[PDB]
């Protein structure tokens, strides 16, 4: 149907905007701490601690399959990256501190993304 095509074009355009958002958030992680999944070879107990692991590579795979239907779903995955780290790692660690800085700097990006998503529809 033509309606299904129009919905699909909306999803494609959201995916474009989320790809630019993802790039901007990932630039706030210049150490690449959140780039990849925590390795279960290297951290074998991880899934005992963290029930829903997340990382920027995993988000990018979902994004490119157009698997984010709305900005809320995307933000949920970004908050998992941060929140998982802040639980597993102690406050005095470079990992925790990187997550705080990513959260703080990412907030600015996400505030305007929400306005653009609402604005363009």
């Amino acid at each position: 149907s033509m309606e299904q095509v129009a919905m699909e074009l909306r999803l494609t355009e959201l995916t474009r905007l989320l790809r630019s958002v993802l790039d901007q958030l990932q630039d706030k992680d210049p150490a690449r701490i959140f780039a990849q999944p925590v390795s279960l070879k290297e951290v074998p107990d991880y899934l005992d601690h963290i029930k829903h692991p997340m990382d920027f590579a995993t988000m990018r795979k979902r994004l490119e399959a157009q698997g984010y239907k709305n900005l809320h779903e995307f933000e949920e995955d970004f908050d998992l990256i941060i929140d998982n780290c802040m639980k597993y790692n102690a406050r005095d660690t470079v990992f925790y501190r990187a997550a705080v800085r990513l959260r703080d700097q990412g907030g600015v990006v996400l505030r305007q993304a929400r306005r653009e998503v609402d604005s363009i529809g």
